[PDB]
């Protein structure tokens, strides 16, 4: 077979465990200098990014934390066991453990360095874990940025983890199959208290695939009517093919020279068709999905086993087309010649089907109340332990509505045929024989379909949603046959390990839907919320698509994949994924103004501005805010390209602050200043009408990296035309990164919860249904 | 002097009752109709009642294509019913729609 | 068009009574309906034809 491969072998998660810590940041030391801009004797250490890859525009940055939002999402553990990152301290009083690799590598660089004060290497020295063994809880030292630590400091206090006993293991199973006396159940292990597991998601249907989606839910409804048809039991015990049509043939009374419609009624009575009739009636009401129906009108005895089909089963489980041709049939053949009636002469398209323009013709009241009980049967919708199970009625689970369909054919056989010959009198109370000999093995067998309907739906835990399907699986007649003339005398139910079976991949779908409706609700919100516009969400839910794997996507229309989306948008963010976000978005500034190779705008100003003194640079033209100028944005800019209002400023030189994210260059000499070397780059904007080539300059004045330095002994303090706008970097203080982790010390964690359950069953002549009486109690 | 039209044809905006009308009687119970040509036709109208945010903007570049190329228009635009015609097949607008 | 062709197919089912079966469906052609529609609208505007 091909797609129950494909429906089998969905395994059910993977749990993640941290092996590392998430951080963004770490200390570089680089050289200091004084106020003039000489030199010192030291060096500091500072916050740097670990890897740099920010772009040049200002669409292509927004876009990058698109990027950095989906990395973290990859990386949230499930749990999170503490001491297994844990290694050595060096330079502890009692040896103690830090909590990183890189951590200690931190804490060996800084205490072996010669310019660390006294009390900072002191402080390295007490660095040292504790144990509560009592509690379960640890703590390790640690040090992390504050916006690295506030990824960590959410990684531990919100995981997936919850203790197991053997209580929840019995609340495991759906509570029908622990109010079945059918079923006994026990196990062998006493688990402990630090037993972890993880529960799955089993929220309902919430984007309602039923409405609009008709080729989305008809694959579905395929994939589980081939589900349920290898968990169905098979049949035994049947009677023999040869004892049945021995001694069917001996109440028929088969002629060699005339020529009857009576060896039609031998056809189709294999016990191959026998199993198949039973497994397509179950299969196709757990799924929910439309049974077909053919016959040759010819055969009678199809037209008979026609009555019982309709009886049982509720007709909103058959099309239109075939359900009324073939009620149309039993009704010009059987009932109409009774009561010397004429034809039915029946309407294509009539509002009525041929069994309710019957019932207020037919005068015979044994006949006519069971007409309209096949007229007016359906199910009936109810939510049993969350989810919408359709249950029968319960006349048929218990096998009475077989004496009302009895009485009706007990009167057919008494009516003569006043406009038949007596061949056609004689030819069709056979059929009624034929039937009426087996009557307490059809009560038998209306008990047996009813209970293995019951116990297989204990295990869905999807909405059984009651809407015609689209393509509607075939069902013959002459297979209905053969399941009644030969069902016999064992009772058949499902086996526990089966029960146990489809149960399970019923979760393994389910947990998977969700959480991949959360995937994508997670990337759609946050591409609507970044100010993506040039974004097409074809491919987002082209992969939402890929993953649940019942579906084919090179078939599926642009159209579904568009209108997915839109209804995909208005359901909510979950808590986990969009608590991430809310730090992502909060530290959106921090982590893309702490970075080297890119600027986020330049001040134009035809003054003579002073050129401000820091620590780490000695003189800069670094401007940290945007005051008392005009704004130009450059994104904008860039998107419509009129060029006319700047092109205007730069001709009548007018100031400016041009605003975007902008690479730089870095130019360390005062000959380059002294020349007016920064106001020449921007001349390029009105030859060539394009700003992305424009690359600001940054001038750093030291004495080292300054080639000479000498001139400024002159008493001169530096200035500049143009600047740009950048912020300045962080210190390192080793005190306040220092962070303490609170975890469990051990704990396990264990999957397939039904590993531990045994369960066998009471032998099958002693199984009872939901009357306290038995299922098949005939000798 | 030349020949325009609505807004609501240079937005997409009569496209939305386009829709409801057609959706309204794609649930008609169609009565004396044959259920099997009843199935085949309101799930036909379903192929462009779901179609509904390309239709809208179809008919949004449909009409700014028409108004960029007629401001090089000298020649009034008189119009009168022509002797001759150039012909259109409803297959080639399925094909476009679709 | 393969795809697309595949989903009108069988949403509405070519079996019911019809007698063309296969002459409903002439639009699989792209670049030249969809294409040579769109040119036909517009030019025949433009033109008052």
């Amino acid at each position: 077979e091909s797609i129950l491969k494909k429906l089998e072998d969905i395994k059910p998660e993977q749990a993640k465990k941290q092996t590392k810590l998430f951080r963004i940041f770490e200390p570089k030391q680089l050289p200091i200098y004084r106020a003039n801009g000489e030199r010192e004797l030291r060096n500091r250490w500072y916050w740097k990014l670990k890897r740099d890859t920010l772009p040049d525009g200002d669409y292509d940055v927004r876009e990058y934390f698109l990027n950095l939002y989906d990395q973290v999402l990859m990386e949230m553990p499930d749990y999170l066991l503490l001491k297994d990152m844990a290694v050595e301290n060096k330079n502890s009083r009692d040896a103690g453990k830090v909590v990183d690799s890189e951590t200690a590598a931190i804490c060996d660089a800084i205490f072996q360095d010669e310019e660390t004060e006294g009390a900072v290497r002191r402080f390295i020295a007490e660095m040292r874990q504790r144990v509560q063994a009592d509690r379960n809880v640890v703590n390790y030292p640690s040090i992390l940025h504050p916006i690295d630590h506030a990824f960590n400091e959410y990684f531990l206090q919100h995981q997936l983890v919850e203790p197991l006993n053997n209580d929840i293991i019995f609340n495991y199973i759906p509570e029908r199959i622990r109010n079945d006396v059918n079923y006994i159940l026990n196990m062998d292990r006493n688990l402990p208290s630090t037993a972890r597991y993880i529960r799955p998601n089993l929220l309902q249907d919430r984007l309602n695939l039923h409405d609009n989606f008709e080729s989305l839910w008809d694959t579905i409804t395929t994939s589980n009517y081939i589900l349920a048809r290898s968990v169905v039991p098979d049949l035994k015990e049947l009677v023999s093919t040869e004892a049945q049509i021995q001694k069917m043939s001996q109440d028929l009374q088969l002629e060699a020279l005339t020529i009857q419609s009576e060896t039609q009624f031998l056809t189709g009575i294999n016990s191959q068709a026998a199993n198949d009739c039973f497994k397509t009636l179950i299969a196709a009401m757990l799924s929910q999905r439309t049974m077909s129906l053919d016959f040759v009108t010819t055969n009678y005895m199809s037209l008979i086993s026609g009555m019982w089909l309709l009886t049982v089963i509720p007709n909103d489980m058959f099309i239109r087309e075939s359900l009324v041709a073939c009620q149309l049939a039993i009704i010009n053949t059987i009932v109409y010649p009774a009561f010397g009636m004429q034809r039915m002469h029946y309407r294509n398209g009539d509002p009525q089907t041929p069994f309710q323009i019957a019932e207020q013709q037919i005068q015979n009241f044994q006949v006519a109340n069971w007409l309209h009980f096949v007229n007016y049967n359906q199910f009936r919708q109810v939510v049993i332990d969350g989810v919408l199970n359709q249950v029968l009625n319960d006349n048929i689970r218990n096998g009475h509505v077989v004496n009302q369909l009895m009485e009706a054919l007990m009167q057919l056989s008494r009516q003569q045929f006043p406009t038949m010959p007596v061949d056609y009198k004689r030819s069709i109370q056979r059929g009624i024989l034929l039937l009426s000999n087996r009557l307490g093995q059809l009560v038998d067998l209306t008990r047996l379909l009813s209970y293995n309907y019951e116990t297989l739906m204990a295990c869905i835990t999807m909405n059984m949603q009651h809407v015609q399907t689209l393509t509607t699986e075939k069902l013959q007649l002459t297979s209905v046959t053969s399941l009644c003339m030969l069902i016999g005398n064992a009772t058949v139910i499902p086996s526990p390990q089966t029960l146990f079976h489809y149960y399970n991949v019923n979760v393994n779908f389910h947990s998977n839907y969700n959480e991949r409706i959360n995937d994508a609700v997670a990337i759609i919100t946050a591409a609507n919320r970044l100010n993506l516009y040039q974004k097409k969400m074809k491919s987002i839910v082209e992969d939402f698509l890929k993953r649940l794997q019942i579906f084919d996507v090179a078939r599926v229309p642009d159209d579904q994949m568009y209108r997915l989306r839109d209804r995909l948008r208005l359901l909510p963010v979950e808590i986990r994924r969009l608590d991430i976000f809310n730090l992502i978005a909060m530290n959106m500034e921090q982590i893309e103004r702490a970075s080297d190779k890119i600027a986020q705008g330049v001040i134009i100003a035809y003054r003579d501005m002073q050129l401000e003194r820091d620590e780490m640079y000695g003189y800069v033209n670094i401007a940290r805010n945007l005051d008392g100028f005009q704004q130009i944005n450059l994104e904008e800019l860039m998107r419509s390209g009129d060029y006319a209002q700047i092109t205007n400023m730069l001709l009548n030189n007018q100031p400016v602050a041009l605003v975007g994210a902008l690479p730089f260059i870095t130019d360390s000499s005062v000959i380059s200043l002294i020349a007016k070397l920064d106001a020449t780059v921007f001349a390029q904007i009105v030859k060539l009408r394009k700003v992305d080539t424009l690359k600001p300059i940054l001038y750093k004045i030291n004495s080292d990296s300054n080639d000479f330095y000498l001139v400024a002994n002159y008493d001169w303090i530096p200035t500049s035309t143009t600047k740009v706008y950048k912020q300045v970097p962080q210190q390192f203080d080793f005190r306040a990164s220092m962070h303490m982790l609170t975890s469990n010390l051990t704990f396990t964690v264990y999957s397939d919860l039904l590993a531990f359950v045994s369960a066998d069953t009471v032998e099958p002549i002693n199984a009872v249904a939901f009357d306290n009486m038995r299922i098949m109690n005939e000798l």
